[PDB]
């Protein structure tokens, strides 16, 4: 029920989201990490902007998540989506 | 009290924040639009957990914006972060 968006072209990501709300699961999560973050969003609101126009927000959660370092090296924010109805 | 994260470094953006809660501001809002929405979700996490540790979440808005492209219109995600204490 968790859509993780990595590098595949945004309608893909739409398109996991839409067919999941058709087998009747009520709640989906799109959760994505670091620069896809953008694209997250842009998955979200397609959604509800042109397939499923009763789509709404339940929460959004931002996070940091920890990375196997060098000393210097960074850690990345992170976005879950949440959608319902 | 409105901080537009746009194409200069994290830091300094994270540095108009730190700014407006040393000079005692309740609510602080983040803009950003396009690829820089990751950028802006960088700029509250680092202040979050290196300057201001009970800066919270009061409010996360995702919307969609309309902007002058190459060719005619242009639809951008856009995140609105609202920070306080």
């Amino acid at each position: 029920n968790i859509i993780f968006v990595g590098k595949k072209p945004t309608m893909n990501y739409v398109l996991a989201v839409v067919t999941q709300f058709n087998n009747n699961a009520n709640k989906i999560i799109i959760k994505a990490r670091g620069k896809t973050i953008s694209k997250a969003v842009d998955v979200a609101e397609i959604t509800r902007h042109k397939f499923i126009p009763d789509a709404k927000y339940e929460e959004i959660r931002l996070d940091t998540e920890t990375l196997q370092g060098e000393r210097g090296s960074s850690n990345v924010s992170s976005i879950e989506i949440t959608l319902s109805r």
